């Protein structure tokens, strides 16, 4: 009683959709180490031996999408036919155009930096919990981790059967606390990793138990009952984009909460700080975190919406899940006093022109590596 | 006090993303037309010009792509080169392979339809809520009318500069109640929608406040202080694909619940029943919905997870936001008595089967046509 179960995934940097999103800020982070005011919205599609972008991009920069796409597949593993892809081999094809002009006149041509209007209409959350010291939920870090964990080993040679795809699935049975979650257990693990011909289906299995979730997973949360589904489908000597066709923004939950907290849609990978689909939702979270991390609550969740060309947010709520002693109209008093959540104001409190964008399409753009969302701001109340 | 603003959006038929979900469920629909057990993997990606078509299907089906694209372009209303989109005209590329043997081995091959795995792992979430007949949350809905209405105003000619390109989003006032959420009035509106080069502004958003909004919104929602912002951009004359690059699986949240509840993270379109990312989210909107209209809730999610080969969800859980005299863990029992979540009984009980596809790429999956997900089941405690 009062016990209930979640569960969160993950993919690996070698997962279809998680290449484009890597490709898509690659681009992106290209365009603005020579633009920091590039106007990018780099659409990325991968399949059988192609990289497709496909959007709209108006720049200063002259970025060779030749190299910068072949580079991130390199770093991602995908350097050989016998894995399925190849960087220096593969198909790449472009259909970038300019902004719209009519996007542009109603966002940002002749406007205030600060007063920049929203680059689109859309909705976004927020979120944050206690249950971590990094403030998200342990489902959804565990997954990362597991990934993260097949990539360490992968590329220092401890399994050199393992390949760049891979996927994870974490569900933890949970403590109800006053609104809070508390973990207690790990109840299954999923891992399925792309793999060479001649390994074996016994040695991947005990490889991932031992040198996978062992190296991950506190042993204080797995026992006799944890459920382990290891290469569960028998067989994954196809992967990549040759085994199923990867889109940018198509990992937005794995991207976010893993579940957790709420999400309005709108995809990350490919896009200038202009697009509040990712620059609302970075606040947000920043918002979320500093709330937590402010001691206000120990659970949160903050939604903004926003309408193209219009700065201001159109609406602003916050649920705190019964753990503050503040009210939903005290939080949002407090938030108004200490954020200003124009995306013109939001670049410069993020630094959002810097082209560090590669670095957060794996592995969860939240809970990771002090970003600037990921720094809470000190609340005056 | 005990009030909250929440904000939803959707898109109309020629926004570039949903173009890409009907031409995805078109193709579905086309193998199920011939071959019920096509197995369909079809993502599609829209831009200036182009429907390329990649993913994976085996099937016995017959299908002409050219013909079925351009058809799904035609009904949307692309149909001339001034809209900026043509299905006479477009480029029409397929990439398609057949389904990767090895997830065909571990998911369906030599395998009972009823105990056939799960075609990948994932999580997936129902979510169904009292404030409307169709058990969906007002914001949503609101939304999705105002698109069909700018549709229906289009195509009867009433409003002749209008074209399919288009985005809503509806921001509600609601009164907490016990759990349960009541929607005291609309605070925000937005419209976005192509248009052509002779209609003025003035004239646009007369017609979207008269015609449009006052044909769909109830008098009673709306009031002195309510916000418009009608075409603010200014300017909306390029769209489609060639305003904005599409790709299918983009709008998961327009598809769902507009952010209420949950979301796993999967796309629908495209897919067929084995892919638990369509079905299982389909049959936990069927529990959803059934324990609503069963009256042992007013609002409640649902989560469920799989793993790629395994027929048996691994998790499922119920949370009724306190709006059930029954627990957790009794929902569960009663779950559990009542429905069968294995992929290859849901196909059964919903039918999957049946080329119903396209007709749920727009405008939402759920809250519409008494689909089988949507006929609630009567249950039995
Ligand atoms: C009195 O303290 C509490 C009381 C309850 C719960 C809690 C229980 C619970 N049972 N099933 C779920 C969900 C998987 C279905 C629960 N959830 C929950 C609700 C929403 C979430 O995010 C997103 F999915 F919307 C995540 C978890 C709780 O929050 C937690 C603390
Ligand atoms: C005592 O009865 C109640 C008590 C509280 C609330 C309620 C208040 C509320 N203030 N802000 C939000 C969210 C926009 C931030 C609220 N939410 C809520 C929470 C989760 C939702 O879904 C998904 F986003 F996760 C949707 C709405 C409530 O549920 C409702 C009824
Ligand atoms: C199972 S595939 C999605 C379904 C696929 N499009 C189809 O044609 O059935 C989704 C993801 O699962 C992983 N995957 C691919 N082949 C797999 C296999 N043989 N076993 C397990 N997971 C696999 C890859 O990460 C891939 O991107
Ligand atoms: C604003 S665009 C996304 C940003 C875009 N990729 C860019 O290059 O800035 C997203 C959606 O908004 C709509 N849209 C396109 N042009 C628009 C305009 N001029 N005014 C308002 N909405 C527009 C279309 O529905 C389009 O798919």
């Amino acid at each position: 009683e009062g016990t209930f179960l979640f569960t969160s995934e993950s993919v690996g940097e070698g997962h279809p959709d998680k290449i484009c999103d890597q490709i898509s800020d690659a681009v992106l982070d290209a365009h603005l180490q020579q633009d920091p005011d590039a106007k990018v919205a780099c659409e990325t599609v991968a399949k059988t031996g192609m990289i497709l972008l496909a959007g709209e991009i108006t720049s200063r920069a002259a970025v060779d999408y030749q190299k910068v796409v072949r580079e991130a597949v390199k770093h991602i593993g995908y350097d050989d036919s016998s894995k399925g892809f190849d960087y220096k081999t593969c198909n790449v094809l472009v259909a970038l155009e300019q902004q719209s002009p009519d996007i542009a006149q109603g966002v940002h041509l002749d406007r205030n930096e600060e007063d920049i209007g929203a680059g689109d209409q859309g909705l976004m959350f927020g979120y944050a919990t206690d249950e971590t010291e990094e403030c998200m939920p342990l489902t959804i870090v565990l997954a990362h981790k597991l990934n993260a964990k097949l990539a360490e080993l992968r590329r220092n040679g401890t399994l050199p059967w393992l390949r760049p795809d891979s996927k994870t699935q974490v569900t933890v049975q949970y403590m109800q606390d006053r609104g809070a979650v508390l973990p207690i257990r790990v109840h299954t693990i999923v891992i399925s990793v792309q793999h060479d011909e001649e390994v074996c289906l016994d040695e991947m299995r005990d490889a991932l138990k031992e040198k996978v979730i062992k190296a991950v997973v506190p042993a204080k949360y797995l026992d006799e009952d944890t459920i382990y589904h290891l290469q569960p489908s028998g067989r994954f000597v196809i992967g990549g984009p040759q085994g199923d066709a990867g889109l940018t923004g198509r990992k937005i939950i794995v991207d976010t909460y893993g579940g957790w907290g709420a999400h309005g849609g709108g995809a990350f990978s490919g896009k200038d700080y202009t697009k509040v689909d990712r620059s609302a939702a970075y606040a947000a979270r920043w918002v979320a975190k500093s709330l937590v991390k402010g001691g206000l609550c120990r659970r949160v969740l903050v939604q903004v919406s926003y309408a193209i060309g219009v700065s201001h947010p159109l609406s602003i709520s916050i649920f705190h899940y019964g753990t503050s002693q503040k009210s939903e109209r005290e939080l949002l008093e407090i938030v108004k006093k200490n954020f200003d959540l124009r995306p013109g104001v939001i670049v410069r409190d993020l630094d959002l022109k810097k082209p560090i964008y590669q670095r957060t399409a794996a592995y969860g753009h939240f809970g990771r590596d002090s970003f600037p969302w990921e720094v809470p701001k000190k609340l005056k109340y």
